[PDB]
């Protein structure tokens, strides 16, 4: 069976993505973490091994599973808006040279690895849908830091692309859009995955706070259950016919594009209506502050190499996304 080493398991795409493997019957799951408790219901299953680690530590244990293993997904990264202008050098450190030596193990090794590169990537481009192979990459000039997570992980995309292109290194990158359902990563965790918009919104609600509309809410945003995102992320490892090999593909539902705002709104009616409701303080309204507009994917790039098309319709995912979590909550 193939060895899949999933850096940075204890999360979001962790869980689903081990859960997925493990239902087949070819795939061995070596999780690598410092934690468990996110994943611990595979502790115990005889193909998953979790791997005590942690990418800014260690240079030799971690070399030493990229070697044991098949294909490599880094899913450790500082994602989090605020964290790019607070504290820059530290997400550079991790996002950028970090995941740099982890890149250039599996070139060493030849390796196959499967890189989360982000949809921030394409920054204020034009285009309605953000197409990986022919949309220009728009960003701030060099006095707006708030670009810095946005121009870090395209240089990554750019140094994979190539050690392809003069290394052999095979590889596959993909872009998540908004990708959401049960067992949210922590908002502040460093695992990329979940959507940071609607974990938000929802903890706003569990917590009582106001749902804060920046400049009206009104910027667009697709969202994906990951009932349909990880089908996807589970063929780009099957790789049939080899059809991912030097690809880059969004993974998101183009179908699902909401304003903040409307998130926000649909997010409160179907908590409202909620049989938990009770348990969580009132709500406390939408705030407008004032201190992006639309991130539409083209998924011609998915249709074409995965033969997937986004079957979880938006009310579906919001509905089970919030339910799983205020059924998660911990009251006491």
């Amino acid at each position: 069976r193939t060895r899949v080493l999933i850096l940075g398991v204890n999360g979001f795409i962790g869980n689903h993505l081990t859960e997925r493997l493990l239902r087949e019957d070819h795939y061995e799951v070596y999780g690598l973490d410092i934690g468990s408790d996110a994943i611990s219901r595979f502790l115990n299953h005889p193909h998953f091994h979790f791997v005590e680690g942690d990418i800014s530590i260690h240079s030799e244990w971690i070399e030493y599973h990229v070697k044991k293993c098949d294909v490599v997904l880094p899913l450790v990264a500082i994602a989090t808006p605020i964290e790019y202008t607070r504290n820059p050098l530290r997400v550079f450190e991790l996002d950028f040279e970090e995941n740099l030596r982890i890149i250039r193990y599996c070139v060493k090794y030849r390796k196959r690895i499967i890189f989360p590169s982000t949809a921030e990537v394409y920054g204020m481009c034009s285009d309605k849908y953000f197409d990986e192979d022919h949309s220009n990459l728009i960003v701030g000039p060099v006095n707006k830091p708030r670009w810095i997570y946005s121009v870090s992980k395209q240089l990554l995309d750019r140094v994979i692309w190539a050690y392809g292109e003069k290394e052999g290194l095979q590889f596959t990158l993909f872009r998540p859009f908004n990708w959401m359902g049960p067992r949210l990563d922590n908002l502040n965790a460093a695992r990329i995955g979940s959507s940071r918009a609607i974990t938000q919104l929802i903890l706003n609600l569990v917590e009582g706070s106001p749902i804060k509309l920046i400049d009206g809410g009104k910027q667009k945003r697709c969202f994906t259950d990951i009932r349909d995102g990880i089908e996807a992320l589970y063929r780009i490892i099957e790789n049939a016919g080899n059809r991912c090999d030097g690809e880059i593909i969004n993974i998101g539902n183009p179908e699902n594009e909401a304003s903040i705002e409307e998130l926000g709104e649909m997010l409160l009616a179907s908590f409202e209506k909620h049989p938990l409701r009770h348990h969580f303080p009132p709500f406390a309204g939408f705030r407008v502050v004032e201190s992006v507009e639309h991130r539409k994917p083209s998924i011609r790039n998915a249709h074409r190499c995965l033969d997937w098309e986004p079957k979880i319709d938006m009310q579906e995912t919001i509905d089970e996304t919030l339910d799983f979590f205020l059924r998660t909550v911990d009251l006491t």
